């Protein structure tokens, strides 16, 4: 019909090979290798696919040039700020565990070699030199360290100063041929949602903020960095508190005496401050994440099936007179397609259910033993639910009962197919397999006669679908009754491919003629040997079950009397 | 120890910004309304038909 | 002979001190086409007294 072929795309092949071969390429990313065997045992190279990095942030991440200062005892603590002010702040970079903490700013006017206080232990096992290096164009800071002190209490502010567009590094040649500067001249503001390092709320400025104050300061920061040599020092310059705002936007003086009070005494002082480097890998000293290619393949291949056969008189022509071949080929088409397509659709639909569980998704790669090629590129995921309509609804006067019955099936329908696209991810893999095209994923819903009256709503041409493409098909089959079944395909493709549903293996059989006895009569056998198969390869699909509709059908003739016959009045 | 060619991807990119709106929707508990649906109950009506 | 569970890692287990020197293994090191079995040892034993 429709729904076959809406399934199963029909694929031929050459009848000179028993099926066809089908070969996928994985892109996976490398960690490492976990265990050595001095007992011979064997080795496991933890290996996950890239697209599953569609789904996640972290499985690929890089950080292996940012330049991050390194504490050590004895070596650099005079570089570094008191560590009482702050304790020492653990970071993970490649695969050494190290602490950091802010840096001071250097008003003894000795500056800082940069390429020193952030060679990591890598680099130290690397070997020991920072010489042949070379810093990128972009430098910034990443944070300023202010201290709000008043009376002994003190709260340290984590802003980020990387949004504002002054930190940036800027290019004056005027001294040499690679110094670039830094002058951040502007005001930050700490507004009523500022927060601590620890998290927690101001209380310092508690008092202005509760009534809804915002106090910003003015920085004037100034320093000087080399590429070439890592030499540079940044110094603060002058900071102080500068003005006051309202809620409406409007200025309020310091020296009012509503704020004056909560602002005579407070020192702000500048703690500390960090860098953004980055070398410029000019010389090849950091290899990022490793990723291969491995090649799976399998091999398909077509049976042959048993024949059918027609009897006929032998003496004379077989060409003009008595059963045709019209018989052969509707016979051929009625059973060999349809019978065997709803069977394979239901034996795939309860083997799934068997194997994987009721919405229970499974990572990327699993059980190997669902048929199917997709489990390579996308999650499977399962997941059945039962529509009670008589339960669910309740409506006595007839009217719009078969409206309420079309938004309970979208209602369902809808959820069940956005929920299934969540959990498998479907559409991510569907745009990074195909460059140049994206067709929006296509959903296919067939089922049996009676329930399409309730597919659609009415109203609108957007039925099933706000971001998919749709096709209902009709089938007449006794099992399919009253129950739905959704999964994915792909119309315009017409060739076996990883994120295809099924394929339907054809090979054409020419009909032979001979010469035959059968228990001792001479007649004509014309003799058709049938080859096909279905084949599956998306481990998705949606089920509804459909029960007790004849009886809220029913209701609509099953109400109580309902009549007032009242007189005329106007 | 070891002799092989290596090929380099070096991107250079980064995202900037410049309008100061932006405005964020949070939704939370969906699930427990949609669940609803199934959880009403039942209202069955069943008697002879009448007309 | 492997058994149900467990079976061989070629690589390592022939790990020689000369290849110390260059690292436990790389990716770099790859098995020959050609592998054949080079000596099948089977005994003959009547009443406990093995022949190899």
């Amino acid at each position: 019909h429709e729904f076959a072929e809406l399934f199963y795309r029909t694929y031929i092949v050459t009848p000179d090979q028993a099926g066809f071969q089908l070969s996928i390429r994985r892109n996976l990313v490398w960690e490492g290798w976990t265990g050595e065997g001095l007992s011979g045992e064997k080795q496991e190279i933890s290996k996950r696919n890239i697209l599953q990095g569609l789904l996640d942030y972290t499985t690929l991440e890089t950080n292996s040039t940012e330049l991050i200062p390194v504490i050590q005892s004895g070596e650099n603590d005079e570089q570094f700020i008191d560590p009482s002010v702050l304790p020492a702040q653990t970071v993970k970079q490649g695969k050494d565990t190290f602490d950091t903490n802010f840096l001071k700013f250097s008003e003894n006017g000795e500056g800082f070699n940069l390429l020193m206080l952030a060679q990591t232990p890598s680099r130290l096992k690397k070997g020991s030199m920072t010489f042949t290096d070379s810093l990128d164009s972009r430098i910034a800071l990443k944070q300023l360290l202010i201290s709000v002190t008043k009376g002994g209490t003190t709260e340290l502010f984590a802003l980020d100063v990387n949004r504002d567009q002054y930190a940036a590094y800027t290019a004056t040649r005027e001294y040499n041929f690679r110094l670039m500067q830094l002058k951040f001249h502007t005001s930050l503001g700490l507004g009523e949602e500022s927060t601590t390092v620890a998290g927690a709320e101001s209380a310092l400025l508690k008092d202005l903020f509760d009534l809804g104050y915002r106090i910003e300061l003015d920085v004037k920061v100034d320093g000087e960095m080399n590429v070439e040599n890592g030499n540079g020092d940044t110094s603060l310059r002058a900071l102080r508190l500068a003005r006051v705002f309202d809620k409406e936007g409007k200025e309020i003086a310091l020296t009012d005496s509503r704020v004056s009070a909560a602002l005579s005494g407070l020192t702000v002082t500048g703690v500390g401050y960090s860098l953004e480097a980055r070398l410029t890998n000019i010389n090849q000293l950091e290899m990022g994440l490793l990723i291969d290619s491995d090649v799976q393949k399998q091999g398909f291949m077509i049976p042959t099936l048993p024949p059918l056969v027609i009897v006929k008189p032998a003496m004379v022509e077989d060409d003009k007179t008595y059963p045709r071949l019209e018989a052969l080929t509707t016979a051929y088409r009625i059973q060999q397609m349809r019978n065997n397509a709803v069977t394979t659709l239901l034996n795939r639909a309860d083997t799934l259910k068997s194997y994987l569980g009721v919405g229970v998704p499974h990572p990327i790669e699993s059980n190997l033993g669902l048929e199917g090629v997709g489990q390579y590129y996308v999650r499977p995921y399962y997941n059945e639910a039962t529509i009670d309509v008589l339960n669910d609804l309740n409506n006595l006067t007839s009217a719009a009962k078969q409206t309420d019955i079309q938004g309970l099936i979208v209602s369902k329908i809808n959820e069940m197919v956005y929920t299934a696209d969540q959990l498998t991810g479907y559409t991510a893999a569907l745009e990074a397999a195909f460059s140049g095209r994206s067709p929006k994923p296509h959903v296919a819903i067939g089922t049996d006669m009676r329930l399409p009256q309730y597919i659609q709503i009415n109203g609108d041409d957007r039925t099933v679908g706000i971001g998919y493409d749709y096709t209902i098909a009709r089938i007449s089959d006794l099992r399919m009754k009253d129950k739905i079944v959704m999964t994915f395909i792909l119309p315009n493709e017409s060739e076996p491919h990883p994120l295809q549903h099924g394929v339907l293996g054809f090979i054409p059989e020419y009909l032979v003629d001979f010469n035959m006895i059968r228990n001792q009569r001479i007649g004509r056998e014309i003799r058709l040997t049938p080859r096909y198969r279905y084949f599956n390869f998306l481990p998705i699909m949606l089920v509804i079950n459909v029960i007790n509709l004849e009886e809220a059908i029913a209701q609509r003739t099953a109400l109580d009397v309902n009549e007032t016959q009242v007189t005329p009045a106007s």
